[PDB]
């Protein structure tokens, strides 16, 4: 059981390890996003004020 | 009979020595099993945080 424990709390820093990971891709992707609707409205601008 | 007790009295001086040597054995593989326990540690641990 004290095995089962200790695989268990690496286990759980590998999963806060994780968070920290997913959160830095996660918001890494929301500012691509940001820029993403600055392009959209670069499409609509790139809409070449219609012509 | 006065036999029977020297025989006694040595075999119980070879059961002591047997209580020392089983507990000498006996701690040393506690120590392993702390070690084992360190590794199972070092096992999720070397699950390479998962990757």
């Amino acid at each position: 059981m004290r095995g089962q424990i200790r695989g268990l709390e690496m286990a759980s820093k590998n999963s806060q390890d994780g968070i920290s990971l997913i959160q830095t891709a996660e918001g890494a992707l929301t500012e691509t996003h940001a820029i993403l609707q600055r392009v959209r409205e670069l499409v609509v601008q790139a809409g070449n004020t219609g012509t």
